[PDB]
């Protein structure tokens, strides 16, 4: 299991809806994490337990 910012290819993370909580932890829950919340300093959503497999942000800027 890991935490971290989910992203779709390449390395683009998911921005909130405005600052929504919730919205992020349904994303991350799809994703098969245990949860996750908006981050406001970056406006992205965060996932707690996400799986292995499942592509996290690197050191890098959205493709």
């Amino acid at each position: 299991k890991k935490d971290g910012y989910p992203v779709e290819y390449d390395n683009c993370a998911y921005i909130c809806w405005n600052y929504d909580n919730a919205y992020c932890d349904k994303l991350c829950k799809d994703k098969k994490a245990d949860s996750g919340y908006c981050y406001w300093v970056h406006i992205l959503c965060y996932c707690y337990g996400l799986p292995d497999s499942e592509p996290t942000k690197t050191n890098g800027k959205c493709k």
